[PDB]
């Protein structure tokens, strides 16, 4: 579909930059542009106004095109803008901290949405593409927390233009390669971030990467249960051990000896 | 010691920038600044001029002041009219030696242990006293005229510009760490016995820290890499250069040897 640069000005309040906090319309800065809050007819809608191009913006379409999938968020049209399906509930990562006092999200809620997920990864790698930027802040969720890929910003082959959020790269990705085992790897960071409700990184910790905990683990200086978020009530070992076996191998240094994201699936599924 | 920046500035032909292959006196771009060839004294000096902070200036001097060992290259004095003077090393680089740039023999098997050795015996001088290098490469081991080793020049979404082809995984996440180095002489390693570049842009694979993952999934061996160049190498003690390769190359930081356990594993490799 296609929007009038007019009317989307005029939706998001001449693209209000204020936070929603404040009750201005900026909801982020990312994907290459920023994100706006809208209103069209009488659905609210996500409008990003491209910023540092136009390549970046018939490739979001092209890829965009392919992939629809019920956990990747809707591109809805476009305007220089893009427009999507809004998702009320925010990040994983907004969830997962409780940012603004929501409540912690329940177990089996986290292991629908790591399901969900991986289902719109699945989809992504049957139809050949990568995304390349897995994590906890691009995993949106709508009004039923519904797991939905967001910023398909990045999405042998080898690259001079290595990119990613460090804290969730694989390392062949690290330096330079580019294929679908990479975004395993991420998501197997994102897994840990649902068990244990912690930061990719954080400066103030040790290990400050997330994903140095598996090495904690396998040493038996730690135990998952160590670990497991404490702010839940529903979350039994079996089917948290079974989840962290997935980070694991997910988190695998060798990108040959990784799950392929359709064991993933299997995995997961398994799991309940 | 201290210099006066004109006898400098005399020395080394007015700073000229050409390179030394066409008759200048550059030598190479490092450490914040370009490094001159010079001469005073009955002594051939290295010039670093630094260009754009004397804090650091003064902060390596301090460095350079505790941290003199066999294996490091020599700090003889400074001067501040900003350059710090080294000891000359008249074989160049190990890369260069390697890659036996303008036409220098191959270095044997034997002589690529000694410097393997003596290397190691500098990085473990530094993390001894708690330095980390972080950019250890074959073009920052110098050779002296014996062909003593010289260790020398000592998270949003975003995207990464450092040499890739010597960093270690966590290094490129932007960890500091000694185990880093040992990651790094890894690779050095792997040019020792391959006599290839760490990175080839014409080359399958790219990086040449690939080629264990190649040989590990049993695609190829460590003989079809040995550097042909050499008369010398007895598979034997080429297996146990690559074994030790291997170690540092571990891509978790911890299941690395530190230091001291790559010079063991090198000393009794003889």
């Amino acid at each position: 579909h296609s929007f009038s640069f007019y009317e989307l000005k005029n939706v998001t309040n001449n693209f209000d930059e204020r936070p929603i906090s404040v009750g201005g319309n900026k909801m982020g800065e990312g994907g290459f542009g920023v994100v706006y809050k809208g209103y069209v007819n009488n659905t609210t809608v996500a409008v990003k106004k491209l910023a540092a191009l136009k390549q970046q913006f018939d490739q979001e379409i092209k890829v965009m095109a392919k992939c629809q999938h019920e956990n990747l968020v809707e591109l809805l049209g476009f305007s220089l803008c893009l427009v999507y399906v809004y998702m009320p509930n925010g990040s994983l990562l907004d969830r997962l901290s409780c940012l603004d006092g929501t409540p912690p999200l329940s177990w089996h809620m986290r292991c629908k949405i790591a399901q969900g997920a991986a289902n719109g990864i699945n989809f992504l790698h049957e139809n050949h593409h990568i995304h390349r930027n897995i994590k906890s802040a691009n995993i949106l969720l709508d009004e039923a927390f519904t797991a939905k890929i967001s910023d398909f910003g990045l999405a042998t082959v080898m690259t001079s233009r290595i990119v990613g959020t460090t804290a969730y790269m694989a390392p062949e990705a690290l330096r330079g390669e580019i294929t679908p085992k990479s975004d395993i790897y991420s998501f197997g960071v994102v897994l840990l971030e649902i068990i244990t409700g912690l930061p990719a990184v954080d400066e103030h910790r040790e290990p400050q990467l997330l994903l140095d905990i598996k090495e904690e683990i396998e040493d038996e200086e730690k135990t998952i249960e160590d670990y497991i978020d404490k702010k839940m009530n529903d979350a039994d070992s079996t089917s948290v051990e079974a989840m962290y076996s997935v980070a694991s191998q997910c988190l695998h240094e060798k990108k040959n000896k990784r799950p392929d994201i359709k064991k993933v699936q299997q995995l997961l599924q398994e799991m309940t």
